[PDB]
DNA sequence: CGCTAAACGGTT
DNA sequence: AACCGTTTAGCG
C-alpha cells in the first residue's frame, strides 16, 4: 500500500526552498520545526529535503 | 514528458 | 535514524 502523493501548496514550496537555500541539511529539531510551521508531517519534510539534495547534486554536476 | 514525491535496497 | 543512489510512479 503506497502513500498518496502529497501536493504541496505554493506557501509550503516557497518556505521549503527558503530553508534549503539557508541549510542543505537540517538537524532533527530544525526539520520538525519546519514541518510544524508548514502543517506537514516530519516524513514529508525529510523526504522533500532528501529529494531536493538529489536535484541540487544534479545541478552542481553541470 | 518533466518534475518530483515516495519506495527500494544499500550505506553511513 | 537518516541518508544515499537509484528507481518507480502520480499528475499537470
Amino acid at each position: 500500500p503506497r502513500k498518496a502523493r502529497t501536493a504541496f501548496s505554493d506557501h509550503q514550496l516557497n518556505q521549503l526552498e527558503r530553508s534549503f537555500e539557508r541549510q542543505k541539511y537540517l538537524s532533527v529539531q530544525d526539520r520538525m520545526d519546519l514541518a510544524a510551521a508548514l502543517n506537514l508531517t516530519d516524513t514529508q519534510v525529510k523526504t522533500w529535503y532528501q529529494n531536493r539534495r538529489t536535484k541540487w547534486k544534479r545541478q552542481t554536476a553541470v
